[PDB]
């Protein structure tokens, strides 16, 4: 989430 | 990002 890759 | 939470 958030535009990251490790959060989704 | 684009007003999303997934994409931030």
């Amino acid at each position: 989430i958030l535009g990251s890759i490790i959060l989704g």
